[PDB]
């Protein structure tokens, strides 16, 4: 059926900037705070821990771990 949707919807086709890394986003992932940042520096970043890096807002477990191993 219909499982893996993640935000397409872009007014442009670009990659945005990380607030954690200061470089190109190489995964813009969009937070539940109304932010961006690299799928990699959410996931566990060196001066980060499951907390956003702009307004720290506690991730959910979910967010990155969605969906039981095998579907
Ligand atoms: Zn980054
Ligand atoms: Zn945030």
């Amino acid at each position: 059926g219909s499982s893996g949707s993640s935000g397409n919807t872009a007014p442009s086709l670009t990659v945005p900037e990380c607030a954690i890394c200061l470089q190109t986003c190489v995964h813009p992932v969009s937070l539940p705070c109304k932010h961006v940042f690299c799928y990699l520096c959410v996931k566990g970043a060196s001066w980060l821990g499951k907390r956003c890096a702009l307004c720290r807002q506690e991730i959910p477990e979910d967010f990155l771990d969605s969906g039981p191993s095998s579907g």
